[PDB]
């Protein structure tokens, strides 16, 4: 009865047939310039590319097809007797842009218990890595190691027309979602719970609610908490590193095994999804170093610490967003609600009202206010989670919804290779005189 | 003596002054537009990045600093007794602009032959992999376990200051550009020559010799070949795939060994690298299907079938050049001078006097010409190497030397993350009123 791929089938030819026209009108018109200091600067504030799935407002935040995070909670299908989100059901918004039912959401639950399975070469992979290998260099890897499975660089292989090329991306796109957490669950175990099973598959669960069984946590706000993480974790438009990094590999024909682990290797830099780690382990140092409950004016000392020595304060700023990261708030709401009291919630609570002054008196970043990555950690160490190096995987898990689901239609519309010109600065002093 | 770090330390501070006051007077200079068509078109024709090792002309092909092929062929160093530039020479080049003596090339083997080690953890990943997982991802995966062992990695976790890393990204280029041959040799020894060792690593032999003589292979005309390769795929500027790809990942901080594996997943797309084993794929079932000596009429009918069926004809195109590639007229004439009479060299020869009038025919292809790809197995498996689905290794093995080069001074100028903006179909109708 239900059938993404059906829906799908009618919703391809009709957007393309409303994009070509689109071109065939203004293909030409100008929707901005570029600027020296824009191409010396990582391409900030060019409009470079089309991502279709979500849109971020600098002041308002992201909206996922049109829909604001408050909106998605209110209006997404939940679990019997829960009250956030359930992931497979932002995940349909996504792909078809419309809100689904409930039974449309237990469909992708089914489809995604149905998909998930490993290859035995995987699990022995995992299972030989090294201790001192990091959480998310074992995952980008065995994601990469899963590109044997690929329905899609098979059918490439067989020569199949490029028309048909986003039928084989969506099956290898609910596959990998599919088995995305029993990946990451081996590591978790393999890492931390050492001899311990991650157990089956229960095709009468949601998908985070397995997923949180194969981690190990009996905690229902827990399973709670990781409905709500994995929605909102799940994309931020097209430009950030990670979905940047999926769309140019993915534009190159590679399947979408090989452009998701591409991703992760992006998301694993300091600069994007690993801050969230970073966050926990600068806390901890901070806690450490000062002990427990800190007076602002020793908080204050400790960030100018920081930035005098040439780092970051992780958590803090963004490349688009130019206030408060509606994520940061959704989080901390559901810290009020079931972790008031944690010493370490309270912390964060402290900062909020200290690092944005700071950073503004230093005068350098553009936005002095705190992104998702401040606190998330937060939320996850309260329920047990304390293994911090582990933190950014969870973020992977759940971007693979976003990349994913825009990769489809990448391929649907016939997007072409992503690739724009370089120069040097001796090529680019010439064109301009020099300076 | 020599001491390419040291060359570097002068270096770097006298490109920023350079940069910084260039900036100051020009920033704001815009030097293009962006239209609909070029986001929707994959940024084509969009100047959209700094990369300073190499820059290619639309007509005249690649520079390398400045240099053309046939200039760096004539000025740099050679092996003794040899013909072809060693791609040490081109390392130098690339990363201080200057053409080296024959002693610093010396050098730069001697470092790479110090620095090349395996730690056993990626020994038995690489010793546990099927048969059936392509070589180019056995090589991301390798690549990505690798960096347990990042000096860039380790330092930014000590909290170094920003302004040095640089330095640690020179060592871990250099240790990866060292490892790369024994990896890729694993890789086929493994597969195609099961039992056997890759040996030792000579000290006082170019990195090519030490690479062919683990690849097993002990033909003089092939370590020439191999010095040839390795020189030409280097760098092709900085919006291709691969070399795009490193810069973004690389831009979020994370290591080279995490920022060249992605790369690797996007040169393994079809649209990019593994064109080159899809050349001699197509070729196999030409010669299979007409067999052997065809007639132009015949190979014009093979090519039209191609086409019609929804697929394109691998090695002809680009996104940039609108010339043949003077990296396929490069191979070309290596091949006339060393196997003129090969079949298949042959072939490859009566193609390029039939498909690029059968693209113009069809109307599609900006550029009809040949690129580096459909020249390069050719020479390859006249030489015995007839494992076509390894081809695209080698050129992951060329490709390091020039982004890897480049990500050093990334690093050194302070570029920041890499993060355009998007936007959806719909915004964007809006942004102009729609069409
Ligand atoms: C997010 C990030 C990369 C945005 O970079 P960018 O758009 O270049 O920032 P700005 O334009 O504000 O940078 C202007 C200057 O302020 C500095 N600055 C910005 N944010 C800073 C921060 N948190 N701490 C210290 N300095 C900061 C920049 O590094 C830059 O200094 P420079 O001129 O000497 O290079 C930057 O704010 C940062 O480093 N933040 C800390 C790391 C972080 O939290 N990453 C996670 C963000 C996100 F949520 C994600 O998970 O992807
Ligand atoms: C190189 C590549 C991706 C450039 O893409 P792009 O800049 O988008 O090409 P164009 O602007 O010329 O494309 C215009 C149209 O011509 C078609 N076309 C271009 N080259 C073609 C070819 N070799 N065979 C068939 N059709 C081709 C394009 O696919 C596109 O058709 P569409 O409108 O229906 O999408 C394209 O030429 C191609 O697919 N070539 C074949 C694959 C190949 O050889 N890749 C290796 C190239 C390079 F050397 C490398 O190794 O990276
Ligand atoms: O938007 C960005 O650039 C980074 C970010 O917050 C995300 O990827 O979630
Ligand atoms: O220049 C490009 O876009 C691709 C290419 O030929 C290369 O990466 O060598």
């Amino acid at each position: 009865s239900t059938n993404l791929k059906d829906v799908l089938a009618s919703l391809i030819p009709k957007e393309q047939a409303r994009i070509k026209t689109f071109r065939q009108q203004h293909g030409n018109t100008a929707v901005g310039q570029i600027t020296v200091d824009m191409s010396y600067g990582g391409m900030r504030g060019m409009k470079g590319l089309i991502y279709e799935t979500s849109v971020l407002d600098p002041d308002e935040g992201i909206r996922f097809r049109g829909f604001s995070i408050p909106e998605c909670q209110k209006l997404l299908p939940k679990a019997g007797g829960g009250e956030e989100p359930l992931p497979e059901g932002l995940f349909w918004l996504l792909v078809t842009g419309q809100i689904p039912t409930p039974e449309q959401v237990s469909w992708v639950s089914k489809e995604w218990a149905k998909r998930a399975a490993l290859p035995s070469h995987v699990v022995t992979m995992l299972d030989n890595f090294p201790t001192n290998l990091h959480p998310m260099s074992q995952l980008s890897a065995a994601i990469t190691a899963l590109n044997s499975e690929s329905n899609f660089a098979r059918a490439y292989a067989e020569g199949i027309n490029r028309t048909k090329y986003w039928e084989f991306v969506y099956e290898d796109a609910m596959d990998l979602i599919a088995k995305l957490p029993c990946v990451a669950a081996k590591i978790y175990r393999n890492l931390y719970r050492a001899g311990s099973s991650i157990g089956a598959i229960d095709s009468k669960l949601d998908w985070s609610h397995n997923f949180t069984n194969m981690l190990g946590y009996t905690d229902p706000q827990f399973t709670e908490l990781m409905r709500l993480y994995l929605t909102i974790h799940s994309d931020h438009e097209g430009g950030n590193v990670s979905a940047h990094t999926s769309h140019l590999v993915g534009s190159a024909l590679s399947d979408p095994y090989l452009s998701f682990a591409a991703a992760m290797n992006g998301l694993a830099g300091p600069l994007h999804g690993l801050a969230n780690q970073e966050v926990l382990l600068w806390l901890s140092q901070l806690q450490k170093d000062l002990g427990a409950d800190a007076s602002d004016e020793k908080l204050r000392d400790y960030i100018w610490n920081t930035l005098n020595s040439g780092r970051v304060v992780p958590g803090y700023g963004h490349a688009v967003l130019r206030k408060t990261d509606p994520r940061y708030t959704c989080q901390r709401e559901f810290a009020l609600k079931h972790l008031p009291s944690d010493p370490m919630f309270k912390l964060v609570a402290q900062l909020y009202k200290i690092v944005p002054n700071v950073l503004l008196e230093q005068g350098k970043a553009k936005n002095p206010w705190p992104n998702v990555d401040a606190h998330s950690g937060v939320l996850l160490q309260y329920y047990g989670m304390t293994e911090m190096n582990y933190y950014t995987v969870l973020f992977g898990v759940s971007r693979a919804l976003g990349v994913l689901a825009q990769l489809i239609w990448s391929r649907a519309l016939g997007f072409p290779l992503e690739r724009p010109k370089s120069m040097s600065t001796a090529g680019l002093e010439k064109l301009s005189a020099g300076g």
